[PDB]
């Protein structure tokens, strides 16, 4: 094809980007991300602090220019996200008990219900899993409530939005391990029992070089279950500056995820985490680490450009 949209857009999978709205202003910004990508994601706009900065009142300005751009382009909007540990506002942080799960409900239904039609997928609830196997330690959310939070944000969530498919996402559950195995054994249970849940999100944060050689046979299993999987957020940094040796390993790397993704009928997609490396996050909890993206900061094609297109 010409673009990666439309080598996607063959394939019958998805091919997003995190949108940051204040970009849509630099030209060679948009002009990449209106004509190489079929999906869109808020990569701040729509998460707690964004939205609930004080308690019942929504702030919905970034997350609606977020969700006015993929309607105006024709692009799948995805959600992210609704329950998530960090980055949790303070006022959320310090309360407890009944009042604590009335605001994680009440935070739920809101949002939901204002991009409800708009917003395809959401990411409801995100890093519930300790690395390691069993639940995240460091959570509000599993501190507070503690095992059945999840469970009660997937209801309110499908309450608030009868149409959109319910995803848990997580991070380090690409291969098989103690973190997916765990995973795995929650989305079985809520199948089981009924709970309302769609999708399977992966995070995908990866080093270069380090892709998981099983990454095919868990996102199989998991499909197995009943539910979609997806690639929610990709990126493989590598230690700066780069030369044509980490980048052609990196074009590498790209292909074997897409590749895994293409695999397993029920891949909806893959979503890179940003457009260019310019703007990535990995700069600044990475001190030393970047170049993680698809297009380098003078906005080119870097060789992992030639190896998604091919991988579609
Ligand atoms: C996957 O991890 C990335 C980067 O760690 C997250 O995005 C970043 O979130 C932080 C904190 O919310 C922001 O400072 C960055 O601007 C943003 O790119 C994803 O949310 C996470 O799912």
């Amino acid at each position: 094809a010409t673009t990666l949209k439309e080598a996607a857009d063959g394939a019958g999978r998805d091919f997003g980007f995190a949108l940051d709205p204040n970009r849509l202003s630099e030209a060679q910004y948009k002009a990449i991300a209106d004509s190489e990508f079929n999906l869109v994601v808020a990569e701040n706009a729509m998460k707690w602090d964004a939205t609930e900065p004080s308690q019942n009142s929504f702030s919905f300005g970034a997350g609606d220019r977020v969700a006015s751009y993929a309607a105006d382009t024709g692009k799948e909007l995805y959600g992210h996200t609704l329950v998530w540990h960090s980055q949790l506002p303070d006022w959320a942080k310090n309360l407890n008990g009944s009042a604590f799960e009335s605001a994680m409900v009440n935070h739920v239904t809101k949002v939901a219900d204002h991009f409800e039609g708009k917003v395809a997928s959401w990411d409801v609830v995100n890093a519930a899993f300790a690395d390691g196997g069993g639940r995240r330690q460091d959570s509000a959310f599993q501190q507070k409530l503690g095992n059945g939070y999840i469970e009660t944000a997937f209801r309110a969530a499908r309450a608030a939005d009868p149409t959109a498919k319910l995803c848990i996402n997580d991070y380090n559950v690409e291969g098989i391990n103690a973190k997916s195995n765990s995973l795995y054994d929650l989305v079985k249970d809520f199948k089981a029992r009924g709970v309302p849940l769609d999708c399977v999100g992966f995070q995908s944060n990866l080093i270069v070089g380090q892709v998981p050689g099983d990454f095919r046979q868990n996102l199989q299993r998991f499909a197995d279950l009943g539910v979609d999987v997806r690639i929610t957020e990709l990126d493989i940094r590598m230690r700066t500056p780069s030369d044509a040796t980490k980048l052609a390993t990196q074009a590498a790397d790209y292909k074997k995820v897409v590749q895994a993704c293409m695999q397993v009928t029920r891949c909806q997609g893959v979503t890179v985490w940003g457009i260019t490396d310019k703007y990535s996050w990995v700069p600044d909890v990475f001190p030393g680490e970047g170049a993680a993206l698809v297009w380098d900061a003078s906005y080119a094609k870097k060789p992992a450009y030639a190896a998604v297109m091919e991988a579609f």
